């Protein structure tokens, strides 16, 4: 069903999604200016026609410069491309979400995005700082109301400054309060996650299925593993024997079988790379798919353990992660 030149998924709101797309997240201090930029044109030329970014990556403005690129060189219409923006914590009181909004439509000089979702269900202190911290340190936080701030999300939608909503590390309570909200006028249609083999969010991604929302799953590789933040005393997900093994039957890496493996599962996945060779890779796996045997043994690779913690904010009431799901 799913092939190199057509793979979208549809959303419930009558709108569709690619199945790949290219991550851009990068340590700001350690990452050279034009990479970001580089690597989406060159995503846009091997095939990939979705993009994830983030105003808060610091290079929101190299994916613009590179998707208005390749359109006026001809090579894709505005319509072809799929770009996702996210509202951090620091945006969530009502009245600064459209105006939050309109700074990335300035940034990438774009009358509209395609998928605007709440970055995290936890809010933080308004203001330029994009992690806000007292004298002594301390996390300075915001009382969240999901509701007020998804009733400003449906506002940007109604304006036309954004074809599809969603959310981003939300669990099961969360999805829900929105879901059951009086007045609901446009429901979720995508949830951002974590997920790969060693995190499968089994339960989530069922309730998921059940209301219609389409998971997405970040850091599909298992991240880059930066000592400095990720949880690293689990295991390098790339090395892992099995994964490795299951490359050797098809000719294929351990990277092209992890993402396959979610795709087949009707799991988009946004993988990120700015090394030439690599980009290329991740997009070669629609020549072969996984028997129902080998799903199964993938599956079994779950050790629910999270590369990505966020333990410097387990003292937020809106933190997701206490929950089982
Ligand atoms: N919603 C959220 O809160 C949230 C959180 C985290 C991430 N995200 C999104 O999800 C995207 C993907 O997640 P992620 O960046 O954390 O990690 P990831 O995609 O799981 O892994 C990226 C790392 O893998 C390397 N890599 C890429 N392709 C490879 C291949 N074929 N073989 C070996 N290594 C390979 C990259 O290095 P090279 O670049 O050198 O190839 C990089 O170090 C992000 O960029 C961001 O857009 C969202
Ligand atoms: C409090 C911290 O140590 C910061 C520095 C690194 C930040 C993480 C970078 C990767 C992604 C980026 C996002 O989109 C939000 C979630 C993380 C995990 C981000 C969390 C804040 C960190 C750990």
């Amino acid at each position: 069903d799913l092939s190199a030149a057509s793979h979208r998924i549809p959303l419930s709101d009558g709108n569709s999604i690619p199945i790949i797309g290219l991550g851009t997240y990068s340590e700001p201090k350690s990452t050279p200016k034009g990479a970001c930029a580089t690597s989406v044109k060159v995503a846009i030329d091997t095939g990939y026609r979705h993009i994830d970014g983030a105003y808060i990556y610091q290079n929101e403005h190299e994916v613009g410069e590179a998707i208005r690129e390749k359109i006026a060189e001809g090579k894709v219409r505005r319509e072809d491309i799929f770009y996702c923006g996210k509202l951090w914590a620091t945006n969530h009181v009502p009245e600064m979400v459209r105006p939050t909004l309109e700074r990335t439509l300035r940034v990438l000089q774009l009358d509209y995005v395609d998928l605007y979702i709440i970055e995290v269900p936890m809010a933080f202190k308004p203001g330029d700082e994009i992690y806000p911290r007292d004298e002594n340190g301390k996390w300075l936080y915001h009382k969240s109301n999901l509701c007020a701030t998804w009733e400003a999300m449906e506002a940007c939608k109604d304006a036309g400054l954004v074809k599809s909503l969603g959310v981003s590390n939300f669990n099961r309570r969360q999805l829900e309060l929105i879901l059951n909200k009086p007045g609901l006028k446009h429901k979720p249609v995508s949830n951002q996650v974590e997920c790969h083999p060693y995190f499968t969010q089994p339960k989530l991604l069922k309730f998921c299925q059940q209301h219609d929302i389409v998971i997405t799953a970040y850091s599909p590789l298992g991240t880059s593993r930066n000592p400095i933040w990720v949880n690293v005393s689990s295991p390098p997900l790339l090395k892992d024997a099995l994964l490795n093994s299951l490359g050797k039957r098809y000719n294929k890496t351990a990277a092209q079988i992890v993402l396959r493996f979610n795709i087949q599962r009707g799991v988009v996945v946004i993988p990120k790379s700015f090394n030439l060779e690599r980009i290329k890779e991740n997009f070669q796996i629609f020549d072969f798919s996984l028997t129902e045997e080998e799903m199964k043994d993938i599956e079994a690779l779950n050790k629910n353990v999270r590369f990505v913690e966020l333990l410097m904010w387990r003292d937020h009431p809106e933190y997701p992660f206490h929950d089982e799901y």
